[PDB]
């Protein structure tokens, strides 16, 4: 779509944002997750 694209195909650059987000809201997740599923340990 944009244009230097090549590899790493579009819905991606305008998306790499997204896909950077969707990294960094996936950490979040694994994070909160991580910080709220309490261990069994107390």
């Amino acid at each position: 779509g944009q244009e230097t694209r090549a590899g790493v195909v579009h819905g991606a650059i305008g998306g790499a944002g997204v896909t950077a987000l969707l990294a960094l809201c996936l950490c979040l997740i694994f994070f909160i997750v991580k910080t709220h599923r309490r261990k069994a340990a107390r």
